[PDB]
Order: C-alpha cells, then sequence, then structure tokens
C-alpha cells in the first residue's frame, strides 16, 4: 500500500464506515484504488450512466433530446424539485436529464429510465461501452436501500471511475454529446460539500453526487486541475446504520487526500 492508501484506511477508521475511492491521473494513466474492485451501492450516481444512455440513443436519432416527455401526477416519488413543477405538464428528455444531473430529481431519473425501456436498459447501454460491473436493477427510490451485501444497484469504485472516464474525457459518447455531459456535469448543484469541499478552488468540477439509506454519501467528479492534465475520482461511502446521517465530509476528506501531490 501506499501513503495514499494509508491515509484513506485512517479515514475510513475514524468515519466508522466503509470507504471506496478510484482516482484515475490522465497524465500517466495511473490509478490509486481503495477498496476499488468492492461493491457499492450507487444511489443517485447510476444517474450518469442513464442521461448517458439517453445521449447515445441520440447520436442517432437527433431530435430525441427536445422530445418532451409527460409528468404525470402519479409518476412524483421521494424527491422531484424538478419534476413536481410541471405535473400535468411536460418536461424534453434534455430537461429530464438536466434535472435528474443537477437537481438529482429522482422522478427525471424514472422518466430517464422509461425511455431507456427500464433498468436494465440503463445495464445494457453499460455493457455496450464497456462497463461490465455497472447494475441497475431497481427504480427510484428503491434504487437507494442500500442494503449491506445486496449487490442490487451497485458497481465498483475502479468501474465507475473506468466509465465515467471514458464518457467524459474519453469516447464512449459523439462529441457534442460527450460535451453535453460535461456541461451538465460542471454544472451540478448539489455537490458543493462534497469532492468539491476538498478540492482547491481554482480546480473545475464536474461531478453527480448520491445518498441512500445506511447513511449512504457519494459523488463522482471528473476534475481539471489549473495547468495539469485532468483527473477522474470516484468516493463511495456506506454505514453499518440504516438510519445513519449523510457524511458529505468524509468525501470532501477523502478528495483532500487524494489532491495532494496533484
Ligand atoms: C430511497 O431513497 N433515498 C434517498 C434518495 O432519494 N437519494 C437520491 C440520491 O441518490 N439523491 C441525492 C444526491 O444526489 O445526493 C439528493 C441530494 O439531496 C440534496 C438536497 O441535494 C436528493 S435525493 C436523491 C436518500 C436517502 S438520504 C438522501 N439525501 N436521499
Amino acid at each position: 500500500t501506499s501513503a495514499v492508501q494509508q491515509k484513506l484506511a485512517a479515514l475510513e477508521k475514524s468515519s466508522g464506515g466503509r470507504l471506496g475511492v478510484a482516482l484515475i491521473d490522465t497524465a500517466d494513466n495511473t490509478q490509486v484504488l481503495y477498496r476499488g474492485d468492492e461493491r457499492f451501492p450507487m444511489c443517485g450516481t447510476s444517474k450518469v450512466m442513464a442521461a448517458a444512455a439517453v445521449l447515445k440513443q441520440s447520436e442517432t436519432q437527433k431530435q430525441l433530446l427536445n422530445q418532451p416527455v409527460e409528468i404525470k401526477p402519479a409518476d412524483l416519488v421521494n424527491y422531484n424539485p424538478i419534476a413536481e413543477k410541471h405535473v400535468n405538464g411536460t418536461m424534453t428528455l434534455a430537461e429530464l436529464s438536466a434535472a435528474a444531473l443537477q437537481y438529482s430529481d429522482n422522478t427525471a431519473m424514472n422518466k430517464l429510465i422509461a425511455q431507456l425501456g427500464g433498468p436494465g436498459g440503463v445495464t445494457a447501454f453499460a455493457r455496450a461501452i464497456g462497463d461490465e460491473t455497472f447494475r441497475l436493477d431497481r427504480t427510484e427510490p428503491t434504487l437507494n436501500t442500500a442494503i449491506p451485501g445486496d449487490p442490487r444497484d451497485t458497481t465498483t469504485p475502479r468501474a465507475m471511475a473506468q466509465t465515467l472516464r471514458q464518457l467524459t474525457l474519453g469516447h464512449a459518447l459523439g462529441e457534442t454529446q460527450r460535451a453535453q455531459l460535461v456541461t451538465w456535469l460542471k454544472g451540478n448543484t448539489t455537490g458543493a460539500a462534497s469532492i468539491r469541499a476538498g478540492l482547491p478552488t481554482s480546480w473545475t468540477v464536474g461531478d453527480k453526487t448520491g445518498a441512500g439509506d445506511y447513511g449512504t454519501t457519494n459523488d463522482i467528479a471528473v476534475i481539471w486541475p489549473q495547468g495539469r492534465a485532468p483527473l477522474v475520482l470516484v468516493t463511495y461511502f456506506t454505514q453499518p446504520q440504516q438510519n445513519a446521517e449523510s457524511r458529505a465530509d468524509v468525501l470532501a476528506s477523502a478528495a483532500r487526500i487524494i489532491a495532494e501531490g496533484l
């Protein structure tokens, strides 16, 4: 183990939970992993895969993002900050993607999942871009149950870091679609206390958070440091008590550790 991994282990010990980290440094294509091949509940970080899958569809259906989708009262779930403003109205697939990614709207995520034919359609897209680990099994809100040991709606930090790299810096998506995803991630509103809080303020960051039961608190980010090659960082955290409070500070701390030297 390296000093980085040792610091992450110490953070984990003090936190009382289980911490998973994967950093990809595109400068030399190296990876730093902590519990990198253990499965963790994704919660809302899975919204990146769903939005990306719809972007992929739009590469051959060029008007798809503009397609209005009906929002019915019965569609609302447990957290619908944007969709609730469109009950008995519509949101386009672009608007649903922005809401799911930038506000972590759960109704918006369910519409993306439906557009893909269900959770299996999101998983199928993951497989198509070379992610053999990701699995989406449920819709919102049950995909965030985060039960210890439950393989449903999980991935590993290594796999999610590799996929996030391919989606944003690589070419799993077409050029316009890649840029659109990056724009959405950069404009996220929910990440100020997570990875962003542990990085220098001059660094540009795009991220997607997630949260669930068992105090599950997650963040995945693409990072552009000042005058250096970009990084991808996944920080997953989950706890023993079903009713544990969120711990965004732990993600900020992991980011602070990872940033040393970069
Ligand atoms: C059964 O589902 N339980 C959830 C849940 O809906 N998580 C989802 C997820 O991931 N989300 C994020 C997210 O991206 O972190 C926030 C972010 O919240 C805010 C106010 O920005 C809004 S809720 C949504 C849950 C358990 S604890 C918590 N906050 N949510």
